[PDB]
């Protein structure tokens, strides 16, 4: 269980989502990776989601 | 169902790894990001797949 802070915001279409933490399971046996985004902000959306999962990315 | 051409390789620790594709999928609901990665080449493992989950978020 891997875990990135991201302490980032993205304010995309007026929606305010400050990200918090990025909890990555690799799963090798089925090449699976499955990331779990928590943030304090508004609603997120696929667009947000995807964002957070570029940010989680560049973190390590 | 985001789908990503990725054409890159990896050969950590001889393992020989060449990417093909990563299928993305988004839930919004439970603030989760699922990442299928296809690659042609020998054995993965979670290191690796974080490397090819660090080259699908560079792609986009």
């Amino acid at each position: 269980p891997i875990v990135i802070d991201l302490n980032k915001t993205i304010e995309r279409d007026g929606r305010k989502v400050k990200l918090v933490r990025a909890t990555i399971t690799v799963d090798p046996e089925t090449n699976t990776i499955t990331i779990d985004i928590e943030y304090e902000g508004g609603p997120i959306t696929k667009e947000d989601l995807l964002e957070a999962f570029k940010l989680a990315a560049s973190k390590l």
